[PDB]
RNA sequence: GGGAGGGCGCUUACCACUUUGUGAUUCAUGACUGGGGUGAAGUCGUAACAAGGUAACCGUAGGGGAACCUGCGGUUGGAU
């Protein structure tokens, strides 16, 4: 790995883009024209990608390429023209620049993107056995951060009642009175699948939750064709197509929102109500905790700011020392 | 007169082909698979080598979606 090397040779690789654009027959044998494409399946050593045509192919990813994830779209070739008909064969020639796009936390080995071009991150969530706001709150930074648009949808909610249900969408009514978009379903059950389809209308978007929150319910309840096991007990790159459109990185992974660490000072700008609770403080200095006179204290223990929002904005900045 | 004798002849014995059984051996066919070979991922995890960050390892039990867990016995192939 080399950033010198990786450099000049990045310039190589954009050019080779440009310059196979230019026109193709002097390119040419082995494989075909080129075309642009986005990445729906990552094969480890493989891609599926579907073309302008709207037909995926298998691909080779050529060394020159860095990496590549889900949720990329780019140029690409396939082996010649002949070559794909008996049986998908390409090759990805190259890449383009992730518009929007997002990273997992991990750590040994560092941050990647999940993917790429996204409108909107909606978060799964399920009601079963029981949420944890965290995991939302710690999201929510993260979709400010990319600039990202969040959607959290309350899902399997045809499994709540009486005393259920009355403290299900209530304790979520957070999301409802700082402006978040939120839609309580159950792909089980196929419930408020209206206003998600709306909302999923042309845009470019994905759905990740935690650890079993019902994705597969509302990916295969949106859109479903020969292909619905992806539910089934409790157990877990590939960025599938909607029905409405918007597309949806669903790896095996991406659902479990971890957290990673991006600044010191970010923590603060990730809700946008603090806007407000960062004016005046008791200590220039003051990290909203134990000072004299501080803001978001006297804000939150008066009723205005959700405890349980202090308690999860406190301990994400305790979560990033762990290290 | 003929006669012995022989052939023709039938039949007997051995038995070739081959049908009933009875199976034995392989070729294939295929509902169905263990577990192998690969790596430019996600996780969900911190597993082995440090005291590696549940000493390790061995037998075997029960247990557990995932590496693993654990009872039981054993050891020195465990930092101070
Ligand atoms: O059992 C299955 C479901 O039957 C059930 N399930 C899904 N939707 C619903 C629902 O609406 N209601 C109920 N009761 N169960 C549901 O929830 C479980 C999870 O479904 P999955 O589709 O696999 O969820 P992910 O895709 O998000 N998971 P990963 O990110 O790791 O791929
Ligand atoms: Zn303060």
């Amino acid at each position: 790995l080399s950033k010198g090397q990786q450099r000049r040779v990045n310039a190589n690789h954009q050019r080779r883009l440009k310059t196979s654009k230019e026109k193709p027959d002097y390119d040419d044998n082995l494989f075909g024209e080129p075309d642009e494409g986005i990445v729906i399946s990552r094969f480890g050593m493989h891609a599926d990608v579907e073309s302008a045509d709207g037909d995926v192919h298998r691909c080779n990813i050529r060394r020159t390429i860095r990496s590549l994830v889900t949720g990329d779209r780019v140029v690409w070739r396939p082996g010649k023209p002949a070559a794909e008909g008996v049986n998908v064969k390409g090759i990805v020639e190259a890449v383009h620049e992730r518009t929007s796009v997002l990273t997992r936390p991990d750590f040994y080995d560092g941050v990647k993107p999940i993917a790429a071009n996204i409108d909107q991150i909606v978060i799964v969530s399920a009601i079963l056995p029981e949420l944890s706001l965290n995991i939302i709150d710690r999201y929510l930074v993260a979709c400010e951060t990319l600039q990202i648009e969040p959607i959290i949808v309350l899902n399997k909610i045809d499994l709540l009642d009486d005393e259920g249900m009355a403290f299900v969408n209530e304790q979520m009514d957070i999301y409802r009175n700082i402006g978040y978009r939120v839609l309580m379903v159950s792909s089980h059950t196929q419930d408020g699948l209206k206003p998600l389809e709306e909302a999923l209308t042309g845009r470019i978007s994905i759905f990740a939750g935690q650890s079993g929150v019902g994705k597969s319910s509302l990916l295969n309840a949106l859109l479903g064709l020969q292909k619905e096991i992806l539910t089934n007990d409790i157990s877990d790159a590939r960025l599938y197509h909607f029905p409405h459109g918007g597309d949806v990185i669903d790896s095996p992974g991406v659902r479990e929102f971890g957290l990673w660490h991006l600044e010191p000072e970010q923590i603060t700008q990730g809700f946008v109500e603090f806007h407000d609770y960062l004016g005046l403080c008791k200590y220039r200095d003051c990290k909203h905790d134990t000072d004299p006179g501080c803001a978001i204290r006297e804000a939150v223990e008066e009723g205005k700011i959700a405890e349980t929002r202090f308690e999860n904005y406190h301990r994400i900045l305790e979560s990033m020392a762990q290290v």
